[PDB]
């Protein structure tokens, strides 16, 4: 089979499911949505909230930027000394982990995840609570098998579509979903083999090193904006559509770092060469060969952008101010999670070459105020953005607070099972999820912690059983202060 | 009044703390004398209620100086308190001249580090101050407090044992625990000291009856670990 | 002209200068052709003088940009000239616009390091710059130029030989240690696995070399 699929290669026929046309979010209360509220994604032809395009055409869209010619590489000498500075730092920093075993890589996974190509079953469905038996089973072995052997085998991506609240624009509008990438069991194992040593030490560090994968926000996030907040400016570049703009050649020194660090080096060097290779993903016509960007479907993916992301960043900082990279990495605070930064240093950048750098590499940065210019940069971490919370500071300390959007949404839509009309009220349980809501509300004032306890007590109220909504100081302190 | 105040029995706790600050009786060996100022500093709770004590008073210089708010005071400055051992943070603009006449005042003796006298000095950066008897001192990896030179070599000559009359008497006793937290403090100085402290470490082995590891590993553990 | 006023013999190297500026003669294997224009870069001094045509060019620029004689442009400025590759350090506010538009101008061919259009760039400091396909680096010890780590790679995957047709034949029959140095200035990570190379490599060869520690070549390299 030849040919050109949205503008990206043609290798093979697909044997991917259909896209779906469920939701997971259910409606708390048959009121009324406020105008301008959010709503969950655009669910296909089946959905009778607007008529729009068919699910594949919102795929293809999603799918044309990694069809886009890519940036320009960093300057090799630059690159070089940052890459060294960086494993140098990791080598300093991390613990020397053991290698893991078949049995630990195969618990570490999410079972209730698909198993990808090519099954597209839902790992709990082969799991003992030990290890995979049946079909995922005899796929387990075999990648497990050409892992030891130090053998190749290429990775099959599966494409799907992210169910997720977005802005009504994306629904009533101009439609729009998120393009997820879901990685095959065998490779999510071999990965996972590969790299659980060297993401797990990197998660007991998650202090002490920019990449924040695995913290918590109430318990280390004070520590990293204290950390933060000991130098002069601060910044959040917010980039647009980071893992489409993403280049191969960066995740491969990105790669070549995150192996050398591992405990079986050689064995996983063969993983993340074919991780790296121009990746199949499975869009359900086709399958089709995607060259460039991020395949973001391994467990170890967000580790992998996340230390990419820092390369990119240092490099442009280097290149800009043309000082040592371990100079930079004393004089400034780095905070990673993916996509997701934020960047304090004491040294006087400047914000248009640094944009203009940044811009060279593929990256699409964007001001706060949506304009086109150089990026913003502030003398206090006040207002910066960090996993979906906003950066505050008071006389007890740093903190990480929930916007009040987001908690609206949060008290509006609750998690279920796959339905099809998001109206639908759910006659069900959220008894775990309400008191986090009540205590991120509580961050906000005595005012605000009243409207959401109002509407915790009218919603328990007029369901299941109820719960006693505390003091405004006494979960205040809870969620603050640890106890 | 504070700390009763905060107790979960406050009624009990009040007739403690009244025997406790009233005029005390100390036992010399000779007489029980009574000592009606100062601080008895042999209950359990004797730092804390220091600590506190030491809070007050700073805080009320700062007012006294600034003439400011505690609480607005508190709010832009980071204290630390530990007895009669303090690090004081703050962003206000800090006459110490009158910051060190308002504490003299209070029957205090603030010392300067030169032992001149004078108004007490202030700095820009928190590296080089000294908090339980360490250095602050900060680096690319984060902040960290460092025991100092002098006392990582005193223990390295002095080791606690039991009751004799002759300092100098070499302990024919054969320290894995104590050896190992000293090449750890020696560890955050630097290589070249943590090579002399671990050959000494295992010279003073030599003579008794452990792995002496590379100075990043031991430096990775008590930094991060 | 100025290199033959210098000479000791003038109006014989004016004979020998008038005979190599003038229309060249090459000699493409099937016939002999007349070159105009360009450098004939063939004599042994071509390099000297490649340099002084730079020297004059950058000048020239300079004057005409800043306006202000030659001499208070080469008081307040440093050059480094070999042949095309050069190295301008100065104190004068450069309008760079300007000065790529009269080097174009000249028929020159001045490029970003992006390849992209648009004026040349000026950084406050020489660090980063590339001279002898060396890079400028300073540290608490001074300046140096290290050699990029492509070529170190490079000359570690490829050795000078007698002609042969087929590039990939192995040689079954110095330069090692000279890698080494130049790679002890990248840092001990590059120096291990450069050094784990040359290991390798010269217990399949001839005979063993010491690999000397990372920090002995460096004191050797850097301060001999």
């Amino acid at each position: 089979p030849s040919g050109t699929y949205a503008g990206l290669p043609i290798a093979d026929y697909g044997d991917a499911p259909p896209l779906s046309t469920k939701t997971m979010f259910w409606r708390t209360s048959p009121e009324k949505l406020p105008p301008g509220a959010w709503e969950p994604a655009y669910l296909g032809s089946k959905d009778e909230r607007v008529d729009g395009p068919s699910l594949q055409q919102v795929m293809r869209d999603q799918l044309k930027p990694y069809s886009e010619p890519r940036g320009l590489l960093p300057p090799q000498e630059i690159l070089d000394a940052v890459c060294d500075a960086i494993e140098n730092r990791l080598e300093n920093t991390l613990e020397p982990q053991k290698p893991w075993t078949f049995k630990k890589a195969c618990e570490s996974l999410d079972k209730n995840t698909s198993s990808g190509y090519p099954y597209h079953k839902q790992k709990s469905k082969d799991w003992t609570g030990s290890a995979f038996i049946g079909d995922l089973g005899d796929q387990a072995t075999h990648a497990n098998n050409m892992y030891e052997m130090g053998k190749s085998m290429r990775p099959i991506y599966t494409a799907a579509l992210k169910d997720e609240l977005v802005k009504p624009d994306k629904i009533y509008g101009k439609i729009k979903k998120r393009l997820l990438w879901g990685s095959d069991l065998g490779t999510m194992i071999r990965a996972a083999r590969a790299f659980g040593p060297f993401c797990d030490a990197l998660k007991e560090t998650c202090i002490f090193n920019p990449i924040r994968v695995g913290m918590s926000m109430n318990e280390d996030g004070p520590f990293i904006f204290a950390r933060h907040a000991n130098f002069r400016y601060h910044m959040d570049a917010d980039y647009t559509r980071w893992d489409s703009t993403q280049q191969r050649a960066i995740l491969k020194r990105a790669g070549d770092i995150m192996v050398r660090l591992s405990p079986e080096p050689d064995l996983a060097r063969v993983v993340m060469d074919d991780l790296l290779a121009p990746s199949l993903l499975d869009v359900g016509d086709y399958k089709i060969v995607v060259e460039e960007g991020l395949p973001s479907g391994c467990p170890c993916t967000t580790q992998l952008n996340s230390l990419a992301h820092w390369i990119l960043t240092l490099c442009a900082m280097v290149e800009v101010t043309r000082v040592d990279p371990d100079i930079v990495m004393q004089e400034s605070e780095f905070s990673f999670y993916g996509d997701d930064e934020v960047v304090s240093t004491n040294l006087e950048l400047d914000m248009v070459k640094y944009t203009m750098a940044l811009r060279r590499y593929g990256l699409l940065p964007t001001r706060a105020d949506k304009e086109e210019g150089p990026l913003e940069r502030r003398q206090t971490l006040q207002g910066i953005s960090f996993l979906r919370r906003a950066i505050v500071g008071d006389q007890f300390g740093w903190y990480g607070r929930l916007d009040r959007a987001s908690i609206d949404r949060q008290l509006l839509w609750t998690k279920g099972p796959n339905h099809q009309n998001p109206f639908e009220t759910l006659p069900g349980h959220r008894p775990s999820q309400l008191m986090a809501l009540l205590g991120e509300a509580a961050m906000h004032g005595e005012k605000y912690y009243r409207t959401v306890a109002s509407r915790v007590s009218k919603e328990a109220a007029q369901s299941g059983i109820e719960m006693v909504v505390p003091r405004h100081r006494s979960v205040l302190r809870w969620v603050r202060f640890g106890t």
